[PDB]
């Protein structure tokens, strides 16, 4: 299983569809919420993209 991961998301943004970290406001939105998995999807690519 695995359901709710880190990695659909920043897939998202690395080459999959808008999973966490894509879907509508969610997107940039998931680590500006108060959920830890959110939290590391923006955090980790948004933050990593953003800079690199």
């Amino acid at each position: 299983g695995g359901i709710r991961k880190t990695r659909e998301t920043e897939r998202l943004r690395r080459q999959l569809l808008e999973v966490f970290w894509g879907q509508d406001h969610k997107v940039d939105f998931i680590l500006q919420r108060e959920p830890y998995c959110r939290d590391i999807n923006q955090l980790s690519e948004a933050l990593l993209s953003l800079n690199f």
